[PDB]
């Protein structure tokens, strides 16, 4: 193994990961992921015998998809809130998953669905039996059943009502008919949350990410973040440094407004897909190239700015429910794009999120299966561990190598994410410090930051083009190149105020201040 250009530079800056809520996290299918016991579907334990790979990728905090009881393969229609769903394997089994990720300093974040819940949950097969026991007469009585205003029961059809079979009544059910929503405004509800949330944190979880928190109160964002404000304090009323992240899935004028609740970070989603922010400048959609990633991540602070100064921005880029980052670039320099784009998504401010097997450039976009592929481990056939994955997935043609065989390959993309994040972890500002777009010195070629924290100031150098780039820095002062990824052989300079890129890289500079 040669390493390149990049790897040895790099090395050469002490890590300084500290101990916050500015992380990076790795988002785990579980199902998918590793198996320890040989029927071909992921658990908890495959999980555990893999934290060396995930902590020596270099991300500090695990997000796992769904883990409690579910008829589903993905989860998130939810029948017991405190246990673990038995393809996964036991609670014995998360209390060694939580002891192993704490003592590597990995904090664990639990998918927390409470929009809806599956309609195999017994307080909606209760509530069910009890509406469909009235005589005509009707009008239901709480308490007779508390379990019919857990949930919303109407005889009018209003949005995203389904029919209670063999009934004259209809239950709310925005995603689909067996994912009955929740009332949050009921306060028998948020008594059962609350004991929901005692649960994990009592077992040592860190935080949760907030499934669909926009639909929390379907259509009505006021009662929606009322009911955000609620769970948040009902969170960090027990565990103050509790992180939680929303998903919103909106654009970012929407997106913001949620920061109002009070919680750490919402999902930034107009940097996410193929047609995200990043996306359009690596295709070369973007009206003003590279410079279109500088004004989107101002235009986004800015908007969060007008409802709150103290968040943690979620950067993601794509997720379990999108088409994998490889699949948006075909054609000449796909794979160079495929890990720019990591570079984008990663070195963001905030806390930064890193969908599993994007590290392999994973392809997989024709349904939500198809984007939950197993883990690419090994090309070996039985290699221990390996998973079979969703059995609806459609037929889908890889472009990039196996893990093992990336690993061996210094120019592969699980290396250059692997550096991107070792650029993170070394220094803080990057993620923790105030953004500051170098408009003046940008182009449609090259993008610069600097990024401020405490004290200390770094300058980020992007060129996500396809054409080398020069730019003169030296009036942001004097300058030290400490950090650098490449996407090929070529490899950025640095002389005299002057940075050169190839096309597809990015320089980290350090400021000198006196
Ligand atoms: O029935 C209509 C839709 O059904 C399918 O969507 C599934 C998803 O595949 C599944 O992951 C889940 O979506 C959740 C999503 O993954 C999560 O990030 C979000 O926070 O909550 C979602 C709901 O819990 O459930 C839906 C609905 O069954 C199908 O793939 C989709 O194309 C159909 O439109
Ligand atoms: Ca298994």
């Amino acid at each position: 193994y040669k390493p390149s250009a990049m790897e040895q530079m790099n090395a050469k800056n002490d890590p300084n990961v500290i101990q916050d809520n500015y992380r990076t996290c790795y988002e785990v299918f579980v199902y998918s992921f590793f198996d320890s016991d040989g029927d071909g579907i992921g658990d908890l334990k495959g999980l555990t015998e893999k934290l060396d790979y995930i902590e020596g990728l270099g991300c500090n905090e695990i997000w796992m998809m769904p883990i409690m009881p579910s008829p589903s393969y993905h989860k998130y229609d939810i029948t017991d809130y405190m246990n673990i769903d038995k393809q996964y394997g036991t609670l014995d089994d998360f209390d060694a998953l939580i002891t192993e990720c704490h003592k590597r300093n990995i904090n664990v974040i639990i998918d927390f669905v409470i929009n809806h819940t599956s309609n195999e949950h017994p307080w909606f097969k209760a509530a069910a039996d009890y509406i469909k026991s009235l005589p005509d007469g009707a009008e239901p009585d709480s308490s007779e059943c508390p379990y019919v205003d857990y949930y919303n029961f109407s005889k009018t059809n209003t949005g995203g009502y389904n029919q209670l079979p063999g009934t004259n009544w209809y239950y709310e059910s925005q995603f689909v008919d067996s994912m009955p929503d929740l009332n949050l405004q009921s306060e028998a509800v948020r008594g059962e949350i609350d004991k929901v949330t005692s649960f994990w944190l009592d077992r040592g979880v860190d935080g949760f990410r907030l499934a669909a928190v926009i639909y929390y109160n379907n259509n009505n964002q006021t009662e929606t973040i009322d009911d955000l404000t609620w769970l948040v304090n009902n969170v960090k009323s027990k565990k103050a440094d509790a992180y939680m992240v929303g998903e919103g899935w909106t654009t970012y004028r929407e997106y913001a407004k949620y920061y109002k609740s009070g919680i750490d970070s919402m999902f930034n989603f107009d940097f996410s897909q193929q047609d995200g922010y990043i996306g359009k400048v690596l295709n070369g959609a973007a009206n003003h190239g590279a410079s279109t990633y500088g004004n989107a991540l101002v235009d986004v602070e800015n908007e969060i700015k007008k409802y709150t100064d103290s968040y943690i921005d979620a950067p993601f880029y794509t997720n379990h429910d999108m088409g994998r980052s490889a699949g948006y670039y075909n054609g000449d320099n796909a794979e160079e794009k495929t890990k720019m784009a990591q570079a984008m998504n990663l070195l963001m401010p905030g806390n930064a999120f890193l969908y599993y097997g994007e590290e392999i450039g994973m392809r997989g976009t024709a349904n939500d299966e198809t984007k939950r592929l197993a883990m690419r481990w090994s090309g070996d056939s039985k290699a221990k561990g390996m998973c079979v994955g969703p059995q609806n997935a459609e037929e889908t043609e890889q472009t990039y190598d196996t893990l093992d065989k990336q690993m061996e390959d210094p120019y592969s993309i699980y290396n250059f994410v692997k550096q991107t994040i070792s650029i993170r972890n070394a220094f803080p500002e990057i993620a923790r410090g105030t953004n500051t777009f170098e408009k003046d010195l940008s182009n449609d070629n090259v993008c610069i930051f600097t990024r401020e924290y405490n004290g200390e100031k770094a300058v980020l150098i992007f060129n996500p083009s396809k054409d080398e780039a020069s730019v003169d820095v030296s009036s942001l002062g004097v300058n030290d190149a400490v950090a650098m990824l490449q996407t090929t052989a070529a490899a950025p300079s640095y002389k005299d105020g002057t940075a050169k890129l190839p096309a597809y890289s990015v320089l980290v500079l350090k400021e000198n201040l006196y």
